[PDB]
């Protein structure tokens, strides 16, 4: 039974570093586990109740439907200002709103990649918060928080090269296909 | 000593109950203070590092500017999964990058409404964390969750009518006030 | 397949509301979960690395092995100051430490009487961040916060009265179970 | 103008490298500045309401008037699964009871040491959480999480011997003396 | 004509303040001036005639090369013991022994950031004096020592953030790179 | 009373002519003055402060006990690049953050060989600067600059036969005993 | 038993901020020490072995004598291109050529005094290394480096006025004092 | 295109070896490079700012014009006591306080004679260190330092013989003039 991952990503930057973490998930995906990104969260326009009663924005059924049927979630994001990024944030805002809530029960994984040395930690632990809410089920372990990306992923090709990285990576990957396979 | 704060809205609806109350604030303000809105977090594009290279979006400058000149901030939000809206923190993300950057050392009072009952504690917990991240002065008290606002607010007509929910925020501006003048 | 759930207690005083709770839980457990109660946590000393060295305390040994022994555990616990009560976290604090660590794959319900109105929401946020780090799995739903729980459990005989409230922790601890049997 | 600050420490072991940063911080002091241990919160009992009737307990009243008669409050502290001491929060659950509540209006810093990377971020997240509703006023910045500890203090002679690290200490404690002083 | 710079780090610990400074070159750099890192010093033996005889380690030789092709080299290093940290003297060493000798005819810039308030003023003048015997042309100002860099790289995110200190290597760059081309 | 001196070598060569200088040191000694020589420099590994973090290497430890309770040290070093060796200026940066730093209140004296004329007075002058910082009371005079070291020790047998030589090193063991004997 | 330190001045000008330090030692002068000036090496001629062979100049002689009668001496001066000023360096070469050597097992502190940051570090060094050929015993530690003295003495009233300055005096002073009897 | 350089004694005497040297120079000079002497440093008073403040000595102003006309500068200097003679740092502090100085940007090599062996070379490493701080391009090879020079100047007749050191003299004023020609 082959399972199917979708990716949903905080950063809309081109030189985005979590994009080439993003990218490199189908690539290092063990076997019996397909990884496809989802759509971009640029194309949602700010979350609005008005907005809503007029219908959905198609990205954002798309998006749902999309997350429905995959067998689990993993969201690479950065963390701005302590949290997370309020783009992605309205897209989580979005997505809540449609029946049924696409993300109840879903099998979800955590990544942040920063520059820095803390990786993400405080958007992980808002971002867990919500997903309780919207009972999502999140991979406890191992926690993925890439901490100083930039001379891990090489400039110019784009690519995550660190070939650490990339092994802890798959582990996460095998970690979130167990819970997945758990829950089922 | 004369204080102006400006008010900043965490909902585009346009029955908003957040809205309806930051509509009140200039009105129910003690003497001695002028308050006045800020624009719309609505006209801010998403976050992106690649628009900001580009220049800052007009109305970021906009809202930087005369939040820096403004005595005092207090921002009016609704809670969307358990913290705060991704529009809202969008428009956080934006005057967070501007130059100087225009939260520091602010103080700052938060009000959330909502029709439930927790009344939006952890909206103002995670705004909190991101204000102290960003060098404000965020009011401890007193805390400022509106619940039960559908019997707060008149219906049809769009005002916050409880005269209870006015005289407390009356209140929560004088400690606003208080600190401003403490910190000046 | 019968169930044994363990209830671990956050508050010392006689009169406390969430004994009331907690004693409530085993005549409320539906047919095939059993509930016992876990030894005080008062008995524990304070943490210190210092007496760990020496030897782990008794009751720490003897709750951590109930807990281990246990299908799942309910934390019933006030809130006091926004967070756990010190104690109670000194328990946690201590059990984290036993090898192999009781909580580690450990279903786990939260549930939090409370005169209030928030009703214990920051505690069991604060908990469950704890939890994740000693990789307990917290059920995500439904969400025990008993608040105006003076009418809910009666004075003089000390025990929770109110139909509706143990009607909703017998669903609660439904939900328990379903978890415990999933994660089997 | 002479300022005297007191310091609480989180951890109860011989050999704590927060001890050994705590016991560093009065000769760090900045001129103008004098920098007092308060007893240890071993002492306390955990907290009970009907302790509390019977009487505070000493030490807590004795703390509590130290903490009163300060400038402000420097808390050093480890992380312990991902939040703060349960010793430490048994702590402030005391001293929160006692009237006049000695933390409201108190300038305090936050000071944490770690071995890992992080350095207590979370545990000052929690502890945050905790004195707001306390009142206390928490200098924002500079925040100081002394990660790697053990490469900073030296073993067997306890100290503190890390020059950056004293450094940035004392700039915190500059930037405390400041907030004192304002709020005056 | 585009140049090449190249940098060389004295430290080896991953928290380093001067590392922290060596990663801020490439994106102060002004147009015209790409700079890239050298390898770690860290890989290199103890300098020995009898290790030389048998052949030079991998590392050194690709080093050499590497500084033979740049443009220019910039030297980032703290002072330990108010000289040159001897990991770095020892890399020094090697390349020295070098045919030809990499560092001859090469324009050099020397950095180095330190808690004190000399800033590490004594290991540059040691290091200009090993440069004078390679025949070095060794940048004679703007002089960049980078005292009290506690204040001016943030801890947790390793970036160096003080703006007046990146203006300021921009500057030495300049005229680092004006050196070079007066001897091209 | 029967002095112990420790002799602390420069270079790690089979065919050094500092070692072969240090090994004529004990056969030169005056009656009273035992001479041995401490461990390898080249058993260090490369100073970082993130190896110190784990624990200060064995032959690190060694040699401080040895140098701590020796009445006096003698450092016979070449000269490299106009400087002292990097090795052994990484041998003195991890004695100097040993607890207590061994060299504090030592009697040293210097002694460097080259096949120049120079005789390592660079050297010797670099190393005197550290010396000041580590508090050592290093001798004045008699100066022992030996240069043309390479008809001053005879091929084939390894042994210092510069009658001159060992007269002149006899008389600054005396003097450095004296010192030692002064400063007791 | 009593000490007797003089005092050798580096700047000739009537404002000189080193002038000022040097009038405040014999009132800073820990008991049992008292301190008096030498003359000016204003009076000096310029060095030259021709007008040495006539005889030496009368300034010099009566300097040496002084120098040779005191306990020890401080040398109070700024630092000039980086290294020791001109006149003071022409001084010392003086008195170097007397015989006996007033200079040979003489106790000598080093005070430098700028306006700047490094405090004369430089000149503090190259005076050391001169020193060193004189058979000086000079102070390692405390070193005596004041840095910003424009706001350390008070203009217009010619006196050293910063407390914090005439202590850290004080105690350079008393090891100096416990240096010279060590040496007796 | 015919160079201009100009000479810098730092002896006074009659027979001074260096004086011997520094006549040599025009007669060694090479076909396209002139030289002549400067004035003598003797002449200038000690260095005063109140001597400053009322104008610049005549022999000040006159060797700064000679300075800045020249192509490039040789120092032919003794060593005294380890560094450079304290009248000919006096001239060189004079010249560093003019506007513009003379010494900035300027080609510059140093001759240094003594009967010993060392042949100045610490006098050159302080002149060096105080010539950067004037920006001056101070030549790097080749080295001149004439050691045991007594027999290389033949007295009765005063003039400098050594066939071999009047060629390496001639090879610097070539390396020199080379310097000076890039720079330009
Ligand atoms: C508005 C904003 C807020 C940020 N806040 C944080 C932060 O709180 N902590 C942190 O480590 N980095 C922060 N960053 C830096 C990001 O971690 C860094 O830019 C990262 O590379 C962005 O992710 P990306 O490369 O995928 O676009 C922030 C950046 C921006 C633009
Ligand atoms: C990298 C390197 C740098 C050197 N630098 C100098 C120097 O600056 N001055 C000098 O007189 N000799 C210098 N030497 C020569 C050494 O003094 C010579 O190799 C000496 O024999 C080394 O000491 P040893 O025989 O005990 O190994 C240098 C040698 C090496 C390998
Ligand atoms: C010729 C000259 C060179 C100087 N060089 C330096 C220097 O290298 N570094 C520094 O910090 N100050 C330097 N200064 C400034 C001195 O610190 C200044 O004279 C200061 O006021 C101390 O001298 P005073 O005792 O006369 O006040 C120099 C001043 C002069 C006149």
């Amino acid at each position: 039974s082959p399972l199917h991952f979708v990716t949903l990503l905080g950063s809309l930057r081109k030189a985005s570093f979590n994009a080439a973490v993003a990218r490199a998930l189908p690539e290092i995906a063990p076997e019996g586990i397909a990884i496809t990104p989802l759509g971009s969260i640029g194309t949602f326009p700010h979350y609005s109740q008005d907005v809503q009663e007029e219908g959905f924005p198609a990205p954002v059924l798309t998006m749902a439907q999309q997350i429905a049927t995959a067998d689990a979630v993993v969201i690479v994001t950065p963390e701005y200002n302590y949290s997370v990024p309020g783009v992605l944030k309205n897209a989580i805002d979005w997505l809540s709103r449609v029946s049924p809530q696409p993300l109840a029960g879903k099998p979800v994984a955590l990544v942040t990649a920063s520059p820095g040395m803390i990786g993400g930690a405080r958007a992980q632990n808002h971002l867990r918060q919500s997903l309780v809410f919207l009972d999502a089920y999140v991979l406890n372990r191992p926690e993925a928080m890439i901490g100083q990306v930039t001379g891990k992923v090489d400039a110019q090709t784009l690519e995550l090269s660190d070939v650490a990285t990339r092994e802890f990576l798959a582990r996460q990957l095998d970690a979130l296909a167990a819970l997945a396979r758990t829950l089922s």
